[PDB]
């Protein structure tokens, strides 16, 4: 198994650059609106505790330089929605895909199109950690790069990049501008919650192992969801939700292994360790493949 | 540190579907030519010992169905170049990027756009193994998916997918239709030569781990180039050349760790192991990042 990103072309066709003064970051051009992080209006002096509302009142449409490549897009309105700026432009993007804005849950994966100056540089798969950070590869100038999933013709945008935390992990918002996690767009001291292991994804991984014939860890027992959750927390695993149980449905049906029976197998692995054994050729349990990722690869 | 693929849009706009009889795979549509694996012209009974020139002379332009989305492209000509079929169509692709065809060297990396029925499905980074296989993720119908690198505006196509081996690794050709490795496009179980580990890439990745503040594997020892290479060969690592040392200069400068010092750290890891420890998340030494890959992402 490997991290596989979605093809990025439908998102590449939406990337632009947005500049205020000397600050350039990326924006997302859909129909006649460009979405970008509101901290584009900050000077270095405003970043420690910006008054975004006061900073925005000082701005006019003609202060925003929006470019697709070297071609300027004229701004005809502006507004702030939580931590994102929305710039109305006079041209509808002809490459606008079918799209929606979604707010994902921890554990869910998405593709990131890393961009600098409106130009895409790379694409890679990210997992939203339970502490609402991602382990991106984001340099200066990457803000406004987005994360997405593609289903049929439809791009679901779920992430827009805003900042790096002291530990090197990354934080951002959904496309309505609401941060994931307890972070704020100020250049202040912020730390992530201690991270935990994404249980639903480990279970997906165990299902993948079973599909591929590697099933030594299956046992004759079961558990309740509550009993499993109380044990899992003692090993720094996330508790399962009802939604987690539901999204394991398809893999449970494909293997005939009830979700709670797999939980009992995982509980035994946590309590007894691997005893020098491997699963899918690894003594480490993987937690960045979702149930959908596993189906995406195993079955095509 | 993240494996990062090139943005795939310039290649997505070239993918089409090619069908012959009951066989469907992907093709690459550049200007007015579609490139695809020639085994699309095979049936079940053909796959075992296909005399491709014989099978092809018995085909007409009209036996080839090419679809770009919902639109059928009329084939007005065909030819074979090694293991690739070239179908001339009456329409030019306006989305054809600036491109070239290159043959890559073992140890080099590229992005794969995996496709099914002419539709892009996923993108990921691969390395050409020293034994000329690739560790891909390819399923039924993935043939004709391509691998590529992008430099500025220019797409360098280096790989077209043809087959899976019994071990689960993959084999294919350059865009001139010559296989990488000793493989043949017949429906037989084929083994590769013994694989080895790409040493210059492991060193690049260790330098990456250091840059990201991870240096538990470092040491004060050093080694000569020849003595390192003796140990490498013993562990089925590829030789490290002076060109490789030179190529690693920038990473050496940035971290202030001489290449041969990092060679001494790798030698220790080979002889002793990781003793449970991990490097950049991995229990294993990673060898599919090139020096250029590490830099580009730093
Ligand atoms: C694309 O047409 C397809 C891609 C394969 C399918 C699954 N994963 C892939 O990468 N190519 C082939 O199926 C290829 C066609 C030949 C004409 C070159 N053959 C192939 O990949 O065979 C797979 C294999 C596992 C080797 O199956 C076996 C065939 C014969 C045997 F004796 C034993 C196994």
């Amino acid at each position: 198994f490997r991290k596989m990103a979605f093809p990025s072309g439908k998102v590449e066709g939406c990337m632009v650059q947005v500049t205020c003064g000397t600050t350039t970051l990326n924006g997302l051009w859909l129909d006649d609106v460009v979405y970008c992080p509101r901290h584009v209006i900050c000077t270095s002096e405003d970043m420690l505790n910006p008054n975004y509302e006061d900073l925005l009142i000082r701005k006019s449409n003609h202060n925003f330089l929006v470019q697709a490549g070297n071609v300027q897009l004229r701004v005809i309105g502006h507004s702030m929605q939580n931590c994102v700026l929305k710039l109305k432009v006079d041209t509808a993007n002809p490459k606008t895909p079918k799209y929606k804005f979604v707010r994902i849950q921890p554990g869910q994966t998405f593709s990131v199109l890393a961009c600098y100056n409106g130009s895409p540089s790379g694409v890679y798969q990210c997992a939203m950690r339970p502490n609402f950070t991602i382990k991106g590869s984001f340099l200066n100038g990457s803000c406004g790069s987005v994360g997405f999933n593609i289903d049929y013709d439809c791009v679901s945008f779920c992430y827009m990049h805003h900042m790096e935390l002291p530990t090197g992990v990354h934080a951002g918002t959904d496309l309505e501008g609401n941060f994931y996690g307890p972070f704020v767009d100020r250049q202040t001291a912020q730390a992530a919650g201690t991270d935990t292991t994404i249980t639903v994804n480990v279970l997906a991984w165990l299902y993948a192992a079973v599909i591929n014939g590697d099933r030594w860890f299956l046992n004759r027992f079961t558990t309740t969801l509550n009993d499993f959750n109380l044990v899992a927390m003692k090993y720094n695993y996330e508790p399962l939700t009802q939604d987690h149980v539901d999204i394991l449905g398809p893999l449970s049906a494909q293997t005939g292994i009830a979700v709670l029976d797999m939980c009992a197998s995982l509980k035994e692995l946590l309590q007894n360790g691997m005893n020098g054994r491997t699963i899918l050729g690894s003594a480490l349990l993987e937690d960045e493949f979702t149930p959908f990722d596993v189906v995406r690869q195993c079955s095509g």
